[PDB]
């Protein structure tokens, strides 16, 4: 659980994609200090052309490296998971166009942190705002709302992602998600907060393939 989670420790994550039946693969790369609510990665498109703008996979592309305050450790579901770890699962629901489906599994392997992950999009319109890449290349700040979900030993969460378009609109994105242990120990089931995320999006000058570098601060909060 939290004891794994005192230092740095070095992140995979390994996405396998089909969005309208266009196939990607991302590998990213990177490590955590959750004393920080501190998340540095690299993500590189081992597959070629991303077929979705970045900022829409930022969600989906490690809660246990949020910074849990001492005085609501109670509540870190996360990682009292570990090192068996949990299966997280989303819809997120992109207004007036598809839906991704994504299944990850997050867990130790040795002393990496492992997010592994399916996702799979459909209906999307061929030219909106997803598949025709009309999102700016930036990630705003908000609030996931975590509850317990005891009937399941493990939570549940909601949010709302607004990803800004180019012509200065917003591409709604609603997330749902549930997360629940993989392994038989005992979890701890929080009660109701959030948590807050600030996000910086940038580019490696010397990479040549499809890629985000990605800078999270993740804090949560809302019991005081
Ligand atoms: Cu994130
Ligand atoms: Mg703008």
């Amino acid at each position: 659980g939290e004891e794994l989670f005192t230092g740095v420790v070095p992140i995979l994550v390994e996405l396998d994609g089909d969005v309208n039946g266009h196939k990607f693969s991302v590998s990213g790369e990177g490590e955590g200090d959750a004393t920080y609510g501190k998340l540095t990665l690299k993500f590189i498109c081992t597959t070629g052309k991303l077929p979705v703008p970045w900022p829409t996979l930022v969600t989906t592309l490690v809660q246990c490296f949020s910074r849990y305050p001492d005085h609501m450790k109670q509540h870190d579901f996360f990682k009292s998971a570990m090192p068996e770890g949990y299966v997280q699962e989303r819809t997120i629901s992109f207004k007036d166009d598809g839906n991704y489906k994504t299944r990850a599994e997050v867990k130790f392997e040795g002393d990496t942190l492992v997010n592994r992950i399916e996702l799979k999009g459909i209906d999307f319109k061929e030219d909106g705002n997803i598949l025709g890449h009309k999102l700016e290349y930036n990630f705003n700040s908000g609030n996931v709302y975590i509850t317990a979900d005891k009937q399941k030993n493990g939570i549940k969460a909601n949010f709302k992602i607004r990803h800004n378009i180019e012509d200065g609109s917003v591409q709604l994105a609603d997330h749902y998600q549930q997360n629940t242990p993989i392994g038989d120990g005992p979890v701890l089931l929080p009660d109701n907060h959030y948590l807050s995320t600030q996000s910086a999006l940038s580019k490696d000058p010397n990479e040549k393939r499809d890629h985000m570098v990605l800078l999270e601060f993740v804090t949560a909060a809302g019991i005081t």
